[PDB]
């Protein structure tokens, strides 16, 4: 059947993308409904004693000083709803546009929203669909605009989008799915409307990705070693332990377990050798291996903790309520206003992860040039090629591709340190948080193209290092090396790759070598 | 009657766009024709005389070392538009792919290319066609890779695209454009894989784009003033006479013809005014705009002298032969070898303009942050809403989309910067000109999104300050919102912006208010 | 003088006493124990001949040279020479130190080979009031700031005082009353080592942060107090329904620093109840602009990324970097790796960067709305006494510490610039140095901003609640009060530039308490 996901009040990164990613369906545990019921109940007490509470008795931003009459709130949220819609570009892809409506779903759930039975179902009834709602990915600031657009979607006045990306208009995505239209007649719609769901979506589905590029980094980190008779004992257990980070010995740790079984790796610790004056000379290599192996553990290890930082943060946004205003449960007072809807906290992790991912997608991009090189590949041929050099080139056109790639990654910096005073000078800042998810984004589709490039040139060079029948290499890395050949044929004469670069990367980024 | 474009020797942006947007067709002058036959015997006779000729008789790259016998030539340069092609990317779009085919035809009619007829036809029947080869844009450190994906496209394997970005398989598209498949028997197959034509075909749709949005900026930026009372004093010809920079004599001179007639404009010049004893004191206003006024004529001024710098370079670059080998039309020697290809004169203008228009963006952003502020727009309703005030917010949400385009834009940077030593070191210094090209672009039509804003606004600023009879305003500004009332009504009550405002940019980028 | 006795550990406080010259430091028996056995353990492996990098072998891609015994002391002292092609200014004295202190912990866990001597010699240099002067540029992350240090001290390299004022090499030797450094038993590569530089410069960059952070605070409460800033949206509520620690501190912070005024809005709006009468346009919104409705937000992110930066140099600071390294254990001789890659400071110091930019944004915009006559209800147009128009007040520093920050923002990540160099052999660098580096010069105009802030609000408090600060909290009565000692109020405009560049200095070192 399918895993089920029960929402109560924490749920974990893997458990929101397998919602997300509709790979399990999610349903709303009791205690959960029960306090939802009660945050209903205070939102319905709060518009009847005419609290003042903005978005029910107010205008909105800076025209909050305009007071609203109860008998126009239906109006004043529905205008709501249509002014923020100003979004413009491509729409979110279907995993991450679910993903944000999870994480809309998630602080609902707290219980502190007063969003309605109704409202709540129409989210939990997207998510366990096969839709998306279809929204463009700028317009806000850090992210009314994006959550305005996904209201008109759930209405049926938007489009939507199948696992695809093919658009519905918005009656057929409510027929297909089986939704019905959003009803926002409790004035619930800042439950909708409100937080950091944008960017909080966009940023798991970050997390997720990176998880696996991480493991194909390491992967073919060892595979390279595997090809290049790299020195293990740089890697060594001991050495993590004189620089206790904990994602460097993680990464250590990993790329010993990768070339477990190997013969084509050099093992020898170099300080056993003892010298005597007939060893004083010229040797052809030297003891210890260029950078791009030796200090693997250290880069890899550093983006790790970086990765480790973002999530940690991720999670604990994830399960927050980002909402304003909000209803406190114990009801000391009926509402709180406040700036919860900040996202500087997605912002900064985004793109500081951004910068992790462009530092190891530099690692990768040298370790292509050092592979294909054949003056640092130690006895392969140029560019990997295969039949007579020169008539072919092989991967050597692949190679500068990596290298584009790379130099585009670098172009683009932080979003966060853009802050414009808007709105009026009421948002005299902003997060931009929902920027620097989607920068994020795009540099780790780059950094899973230049990935892919390394494995097509590391399954080669593994056959024509070890023979086709890969002698000497680790269990770990034939397995890796057949499954890619299972669906990428040698390179035995030069041809087109950029298909199959891109096929492979859409690859990598939803699943790891084992 | 479908215009025609004699190509001889130049050509220059304007008629290059007419024959990459299909607005006219291409017609290879007599004298052109001549050279190129000429040129092409020349290729015949160094083959003839088996000439020590990179790609003719030598690997590519570093492999060129290896040499290669006539017979084997079919195939190396077979193998060359296969190896070369790893592009990754969506596909450069209908006009720009084409533009790039028009960079790659002018620099053969120079007749040093020793493309053969058939060659030459085969582009000329591209661009007098309703198509355009469908090429990645990813790959190229600048342009190799979108060229070799071209050369598959024109031999029919490989995509197509029509005027609406649909895609038609290899063989579709030679049989819907009445196309003969691509024949490179002649071995004149670095006559199609060579030069800087992929950046300098992106870069002159950039430069048309950012001469239409260049007259929107100074249209609104006059019909703003219009509906502030701005000052024309600061637009004076005397001002521009004091600090003579070309482009800024020209955004004054523009700036106040299209006011001319206008009666919403003070012209009166504050130091005409004599005060006396009961004049001290504080007046409503200062007698000076604020700097998104005031200065328009410098900050546009600088962007118009840069963009008037990146089309003196492209013009030449455009015209002139950045093939590698060459042979000289006058036969001195049998082929020059060196590095006409390298596209560093397109990666610096490409930036700089970029860095401009980010600047000129900014501009029109503060002048709708502006514009919205009931503060700061002299009497104009909070974000120019219609209705009651709070119930509706009128642009309040299009202000803030305005300022995230603005922030997004920000956050990258100049492509030039990122070289990297690649092909095993052999191209230690690259130009990224492509990537440069590409960034400036995607800033060009986020600076569209924000001028279309801003037009909205001002349709609607202009209607609430003089009326829908638009009384006092000048004939220029009538015209300008008259136009666009002719598609995008008033805004009489909050609606979703985001369909329009798109709408309206992609007609901002090929049309200027006139 | 307090002491810091460095054992195993130290923490980052500990570590800026020493580097700042509060703290004198001392080796505690069991570090001079293992150190010791380490000691051993070199003369050993150079008895032995074992193939050890440095020791019978060239460096970098040379290593493929293998070194006989009699050559390793000229080996070992050509390395010092090559590696000294640093240029630039030179660190300051505090960070120069803070690098010394680095090694020296590093060394302290016994797997350097460091002699006693060598030892003392970094110990000596702590304890005095002198620092090695070595050139900011030159490494890609810290062999060449390090070869200077070591040519310091042997005398072959200047000196700072603390005043920053240079002595040449005997000079310093002399007034210090340091003995030159002595590198006969082949241990030069326990000084020319590991992450030093950039981990000194980090801790430095960590302390001027806690204490520019704790401004950031009480100047966000402040700005409240002057402009009747709502203290709801501070709640600790709110920061439980969203809990960072980052945020919930900042918020909690913000609470105590405007406990006791009665200049601040305490009232939460949601408890009037509206009647029809009331329908229409009031006077003021009920929530207050985001540079103080959101303050625990941003500085919350800004504090949690800070707290990750520290977090990984602590780590960094306590590790031993070195390479080859010498295992206590005795399992082998020595081993080979690549500890020395400054990636994580690298990556906390591009990050730190970008919160302090951030930050100091936040401060900017709240300078911008305190000095608006539009937008700081009542108070004078850029909080100006005397006559308006003859006087401008701070019209000229707002437009400053926009500048400053406009600044901060054309510098980005150091991290994503790394290029093969080394003859390929260093394929990948960190840049952490510079990564460093970058961040402290935002940490400096951060400073400067907080201080253009600090005495724009000194004025706004006294025009708003008159020299006797009526009505403003202890907290904010004591912070404008001890501003007053040194700054005198504006009654009339005056140059501003060096009052600004005093109290930014102040700023780095000392909190508001
Ligand atoms: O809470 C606020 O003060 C700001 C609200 C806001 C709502 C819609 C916008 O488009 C911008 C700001
Ligand atoms: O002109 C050169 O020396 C380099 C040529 C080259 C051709 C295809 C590549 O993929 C890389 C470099």
């Amino acid at each position: 059947p399918k895993p089920a996901v029960e929402l109560d009040r924490h749920i974990d990164l893997d458990q929101a993308h397998a919602v997300a990613s509709g790979g399990a369906r999610i349903v709303l545990a009791p205690p959960a409904r029960d306090r939802c019921r009660a945050s209903e109940a205070r939102l319905g007490a709060v518009i009847r004693e005419a609290r003042h509470v903005y978005g029910l008795t107010t205008g909105f931003g800076p025209l909050a000083n305009r007071l609203i009459s109860g008998e126009n709130v239906r109006t004043l949220q529905a205008n709501l709803v249509h002014f923020l819609a100003s979004g413009v570009g491509p729409v979110l892809d279907w995993t991450t546009a679910r993903a944000m409506v999870l994480a809309r779903l998630v602080s609902i759930a707290q219980g502190a929203s007063g969003a309605s039975e109704g409202t709540i179902a129409r989210l939990i009834d997207l998510l366990n669909s096969e839709l998306a709602p279809a929204v463009p990915s700028r317009g806000t600031v850090g992210d009314l605009t994006p959550l305005a657009h996904m209201v008109l979607c759930l209405q049926g006045r938007g489009d939507f989008l199948d696992r695809d990306g093919t658009r519905l208009d918005g009656a057929e995505g409510l027929r297909r799915g089986r939704l019905q239209p959003l009803d926002l007649s409790h004035r619930d719609a800042l439950a909708l409307v409100n937080g950091t769901s944008a960017m909080t979506g966009i940023a798991l589905v970050n997390a997720h990705a990176c998880r696996h590029l991480g493991n194909w980094a390491v992967a073919l980190t060892a595979l390279l070693a595997e090809c290049l008779r790299g020195r293990t004992e740089a890697w060594a257990a001991a050495l993590s332990d004189l620089r206790p980070h904990p994602g460097q010995k993680d990464a250590a740790a990993r790329l010993r377990a990768r070339v477990d079984g190997s013969a084509r790796v050099v093992r020898h610790v170099i300080a056993e050798r003892r010298l005597d004056a007939g060893d004083i000379g010229t040797e052809p290599e030297a003891g210890q291996d260029a950078y791009s192996l030796r200090c693997a553990p250290q880069v890899l290890g550093a983006g790790f903790d970086t990765l480790a930082w973002h999530d940690r943060v991720l999670t604990i946004e994830l399960n927050a309520v980002t909402d304003n205003p909000v209803f406190p449960p114990d009801g000391s007072v009926p509402a709180l206003h406040g700036g919860n809807f900040m996202g500087q906290h997605v912002a900064l992790t985004s793109d500081a992860l951004a910068t992790a991912v462009t530092v190891l997608a530099g690692l990768a991009e040298r370790q292509i040039a050092r592979l294909t090189d054949e003056r640092l590949n130690r006895g392969l041929p140029p560019f990997l090629h295969r039949g007579p050099a020169g008539l072919n080139s092989g991967f050597m056109g692949a190679q500068v591709t990596a290298t584009a790639l790379l130099a585009e990654m670098r172009a683009t910096g932080p979003a966060s340190i853009h802050s414009i005073s808007t709105n009026a000078a009421n948002q005299d800042v902003v997060s931009l948080g929902t920027i620097a998810a989607r920068l994020c984004r795009e540099k780790i589709d780059r950094w899973a193209e230049i990935l892919a490039i390394l494995a097509l040139c590391l399954a080669q060079a593994a056959e024509l290092r070890c023979g086709s029948g890969l002698d000497g290499v680790s269990p770990a890395g034939k397995k890796l090396v057949q499954a890619l050949r299972e669906q990428f044929p040698p390179l035995e004469t030069d041809r087109p790759l950029g298909q199959e670069i891109a096929a492979l990367a859409t690859h990598l980024l939803q699943q790891s070598p084992v």
